[PDB]
RNA sequence: AUCUGGUUGAUCCUGCCAGUAGUCAUAUGCUUGUCUCAAAGAUUAAGCCAUGCAUGUCUAAGUAUAAGCAAUUUAUACAGUGAAACUGCGAAUGGCUCAUUAAAUCAGUUAUCGUUUAUUUGAUAGUUCCUUUACUACAUGGUAUAACUG
RNA sequence: UCUUUGAUGAUUCAUAAUAACUUUUCGAAUCGCAUGGCCUUGUGCUGGCGAUGGUUCAUUCAAAUUUCUGCCCUAUCAACUUUCGAUGGUAGGAUAGUGGCCUACCAUGGUUUCAACGGGUAACGGGGAAUAAGGGUUCGAUUCCGGAGAGGGAGCCUGAGAAACGGCUACCACAUCCAAGGAAGGCAGCAGGCGCGCAAAUUACCCAAUCCUAAUUCAGGGAGGUAGUGACAAUAAAUAACGAUACAGGGCCCAUUCGGGUCUUGUAAUUGGAAUGAGUACAAUGUAAAUACCUUAACGAGGAACAAUUGGAGGGCAAGUCUGGUGCCAGCAGCCGCGGUAAUUCCAGCUCCAAUAGCGUAUAUUAAAGUUGUUGCAGUUAAAAAGCUCGUAGUUGAACUUUGGGCCCGGUUGG
RNA sequence: AAAAAUUAGAGUGUUCAAAGCAGGCGUAUUGCUCGAAUAUAUUAGCAUGGAAUAAUAGAAUAGGACGUUUGGUUCUAUUUUGUUGGUUUCUAGGACCAUCGUAAUGAUUAAUAGGGACGGUCGGGGGCAUAACUACUGCGAAAGCAUUUGCCAAGGACGUUUUCAU
């Protein structure tokens, strides 16, 4: 008979319809739930509190509302219809940062509209662009109030329309936006965020984080106290073996996880709890890399050719004075070193390496360079950058002591100095962060600049500027490359942001596992808020192949054009390089090389063949190339 | 009330495969300015179902001491309005789907001298104290419970 | 010097009497309005309109059974039914009531080549729908009437009426809350789900209309109405119309020959002015309130931008002798086929053709099809007459039995 | 007598149309007024007209049909003997029972359908016993069928003023 349905049908689906069950229903509704959501308001002349009671006006119960006006931004309320509970948080809008992060502890942002304006570009539109590029979960576009516009019923119709226009451009993945003076509007708003959950973020998900519910100090010492923070486990969860971080706080160690309806302690596995780790010095010790310039007359490159030749308002204008004097340098000639010589040429600059080639043989990235400081020796430099990448995020899961939805009252050993600036958990957020094995210690990284949309003023590579990564706000130096495709990893060292192409940025900062993606802002007053948006990004990857340039190219002003000498002008009133760079094949700027052999004079007079044309129409080059480094980060806070 | 291309060097046939129009006949591709009229979870799974609604009802004329209101006044039984609750009636109509079912359903056609029927419309009831008026009310017999208080 | 008696085609029919019989049925211990007439004047006696209830006969809305004839493919289903009711007789039980409906004793019947009985159905039946010279072929889940069902089977309560599921109770399959003691559940009603697949709309506003229910004019109604989403189908029809010169030709004519008239185009980023709704929007009207359509202030074009699109250009089948690929970006277009450079078909530019809101492609079905043949095909050589004669059912079967003659009335037609 | 809707269709300026069932006229001053048709047995049942075509029954052993030929056997009592019940006399009124009378008493042809007899013949037809003639043509339902003699039965055609009515 046909019942053959019933085996092909209960013997297709029975498994496919078992992957997805429990992640959505670990949030049944009396222990076991909680939902954290987040409203954001789009323009700074809007009462929340009352689009709070908009929405809660429909639930069927009534004194929910009333009691709960005074001075709190959490909110833990059950809605005993669809019987689920909420986690309601609304920041404070005279503040940036925090609007920054109450983002990024929720997955589902109710994004609020105005019925009487549009939206603004470096403030509201740039907080939606702010948001969608650090990555969010999903969202719901709204609308308060639809008073304003006249009574009549066609004029409050098309409002809606011009209100669908940053949802055009923005997401072709939402096109309602629910008018909650609606009543029939205002309960599928309630009907979705009660009984769904979306995709949310890759990397905060799979790393356990717990927000804060009840914080207070007990006394363990006077060199180190206790704090127990009440809360519930997301993420995956909070095990003693590793560290944690709070920002404006920074990293602080556990003792003991206590799950109060399993009580835990700390082992005696810890890391290396300080910021330059003496691991580092016991794996680098060879005295192996000797490029010296005391008594170099020209660099040795005796496998690289010919034989040697021997002898027997006021905070801009401070910014810009020195700022477009390098097109000369960096643009219109951007192989050049600068010269009007009247002075002392006999020594000007001196120690430098100027081979001819740049992708086809060995260069040594560690020397013992005196320009490269004390974090060259006692760094670890773990150089298998792909099956490290992927043993951590193993080994983590084995780990488990802690599983989500999980009631703590979570011990960790603290100081007694930060016992002041932590307010109550009503008026703030309180959160934490799960920190990886071995995260906070500083070594090499390299980032990716998106540059910021119309914005094209550039920086220099020598600004220590709070770069965000993760969670973590941290000022450091940087230093771009270029993404070039050779395998030797040597690339154009650019001084700016490439106004064509993604650049690449080399810094050294403590390492993130999580490969969250990199945003580039300034923190200067200038605005209102501390932030000026000037660009984002991503990490890739801990580089340890990188060489890097450093040009100075000798041209000027050609006369004399002879078969096998030419004579330059304005060069040499001091002929030193001549004969001090042998070794350095000089060559044409139209693609032809040359060959340098005596200083035939005192004044540009040097032996200089030529593959090409024989007159001042290009002029003989030079080609120079150092090596120095960056500086290290450090966490900003304030 | 109509036919055209294809077997052979060339021709007449049997013969099928392309073509050609229609569909209140379903999907699908690219396009899309106006007026009138409008089908729409049937096919496959008569598979599974979060939340809210879809069945209640009073006149001058069955029962009011609301510790209801209105007070307003001819009214010492009550009389204005009128929640709750008992009693009466309805909930068997309507709406939705097409799984079963091949002399079954169902159609046009007969039969009840072979039966039940709220309602509606029209008729219809001096006889019934042991009595023809002898004890024992007909100017009128008896308990029990609801809402409500605790 | 003494009888009445209904109706039907037909009755032991209606209806009446006599003896009785019964856990003795019904025969107003209810309610609103009015307030009068009579008197020995006693709260004496009578007396109006109508609400609700009541037994039986008629009646209306019904219900339950029943008579005759009528269904798609299949013999690779020829014999089926009768212990355990199958066909009939007699007496009981049960029901609203007839009847093997059930129970006792007996008889041995009933269906079948004029297809019983069994198997398939991606089968609810009809009114009807598409195509059509005539005959026909293929559909009908779906607005009206009839049946069945409420996750799957069975059982009963209350009632005039249900084997009811927005009633209850059991087992079967499910699945929800839980202080673990227990307690609750049926979207094939309306909106909406996460499932499936080629495949199908809003958790909106109201009882104003249509009609149903209730103790009732007043309350109720996802029944039903109004909008949102809708290239499912069907009707009406914007995307330009008029001049001037100009230069051409044809053109009829003055033609002498010119130009004397009449024309027709052709074009001249040659030049002019008039018309108008798509759209916007005061008012009014619409409507239960609104939205839109009809009406109408002010606004709204050289339109080059307020800009039509799908498919083809050997043949069938309307449309090219056109230039470009080193075969950038070659099987190749339903079927004959075109490629081996430059192609009278691929890939692109230009110019033409067809429909104008494309019927462009896919899958079913109808005409074409006299290729299902009753109307109406095919016999030797093309697919196709059984090895041979007797013989079932089925179909088909010679001729013959009152014709002719005469008279006369009364129809509408050519007249 | 076969419901409406739909289909063919009459009337009717929705501004035309697909639709709808409306609408038209005066003084517009308290009004009169026409509509909402008709057709479509399309099996089976019901009522009715006609007697072609094609079936079917009737008298052959006459228990045949008509008769007021005559003898019977029965069964009913409506009526009158006011009336009532108790009797039978007729009388009508049902059937069946012999024989006595009159009608012209009562049987379709004999298929250039079929069967059955009958008379003279013909044939390598078949069974038992004891080549040449073979094509030009012989016989048998077919496959098939050749030396003479005799038995046993069968069969076509012809001939006929026989018979039965497939």
């Amino acid at each position: 008979s046909k019942l053959q349905r019933k085996n092909k049908a209960k013997q297709l689906r029975a498994q496919r319809i078992l992957d997805s069950i429990e992640n959505r229903k670990l949030f049944e509704g009396k222990n076991g739930a909680a939902k954290i959501i987040t409203i954001v308001p789009l323009v700074n002349d809007l009462d929340p509190l009352d689009i709070l009671y908009k929405l809660l006006k429909c639930a069927d119960d009534e004194g929910i509302m009333v009691q709960e006006v005074d001075s709190k931004r959490i909110f833990n309320v059950h809605i005993k219809k669809f019987k689920s509970n909420l986690k309601i948080i609304i920041p404070d809008m005279t503040n940036f940062l925090n609007i920054l992060d109450c983002a990024k502890v929720a997955d589902f942002v109710v994004f609020g509209l105005s019925g009487v304006q549009e939206v603004d570009e470096e403030f509201g539109e740039q907080i939606i662009r702010a948001l969608e590029l650090q990555g969010i979960a999903s969202y719901i576009g709204v609308i308060s109030n639809l008073s304003a516009v006249h009574e009549k019923e066609k004029f409050q119709l098309d409002v809606k329309q011009s209100l669908e226009s940053y949802f055009k451009h923005f997401f072709p993945s939402e096109e309602r936006v629910y008018n909650l003076e609606k009543n029939s509007d205002a309960l599928n708003v309630l009907r979705t965020l009660c009984q769904r959950l979306p995709r949310s973020i890759n990397w905060r998900d799979n790393r356990g984080y717990v927000v804060a519910d009840f914080v207070d100090f007990v006394e363990t010492s006077p060199d180190s106290g206790d704090l127990v923070i009440e809360g519930t486990v997301r993420g995956i969860g909070f095990n003693a073996n590793r560290l944690v971080h709070i920002p404006d706080f920074g990293d602080f160690q556990l003792n003991k996880i206590e799950k109060i309806s399993t009580v835990f302690e700390s082992n005696m596995n810890r890391d290396t709890l300080d910021e330059y780790a003496p691991e580092g010095t016991e794996d680098w010790s060879d005295y192996d890399e000797d490029f010296e310039y005391d008594g170099l007359t020209t660099a040795r490159y005796d496998d690289h050719g010919f034989l040697p030749g021997r002898e027997q308002p006021e905070e801009e204008e401070r910014q810009l004075r020195e700022f477009r004097d390098m097109e000369k340098e960096d643009r219109e000639f951007p192989d050049e070193i600068e010269l009007e010589p009247s002075e002392s040429a006999i020594e000007r600059l001196k120690r430098y390496r100027g081979l001819k080639n740049l992708y086809n043989c060995d260069w040594q990235v560690d020397e013992k360079d005196p320009s490269s400081p004390a974090e060259w020796k006692r760094l670890l430099r773990i150089g298998n950058y792909k099956n490290t990448k992927n043993r951590i995020i193993k080994e983590t899961k084995n780990e488990a002591q802690a599983i989500a939805g999980d009631r703590i009252r979570m011990f960790i050993r603290f100081p007694k100095f930060l016992l002041e600036k932590i307010q109550d958990p009503k008026q703030l957020l309180f959160a934490v962060y799960g920190l990886l094995l071995h995260e906070h210690k500083n070594a090499v990284v390299n980032f990716s600049l998106q540059r910021w949309e119309q914005y094209d003023k550039p920086v220099p590579s020598q600004e220590p500027i709070v770069v965000q990564y993760g969670v973590r706000r941290y000022t450091i130096q940087p230093l771009f490359s270029q993404g070039s495709n050779s395998p030797n990893n040597v690339h154009k060292y650019e001084r700016f942001l490439h106004p064509d192409t993604v650049s690449v940025a080399t810094c050294i900062a403590p390492v993130d596992f999580t490969q969250s993606p990199a945003i580039f802002f300034k923190p200067s007053p200038t605005d209102a808020k501390n932030i000026e948006l000037i660009g984002h990004g991503t990490f890739l990857n801990a580089d340890h192949s990188r060489i890097l340039a450093k040009r100075a190219i000798l041209t000027g002003h050609p006369f004399r054009f002879h078969k096998t000498v030419v004579t330059v002008r304005y060069m040499f009133f001091r002929p030193e390089d001549v004969e001090w760079f042998k070794s350095i094949p000089l060559f044409t700027k139209s693609g032809r090389s040359g060959f340098i052999k005596e200083s035939l004079g005192t004044h540009g007079y040097f032996k200089a063949t030529f593959d090409g044309k024989l007159s001042a129409q290009d002029v003989v080059a030079m080609s120079l190339y150092k090596r120095m480094w960056p500086m290290p980060s450090l966490p900003w806070n304030g």
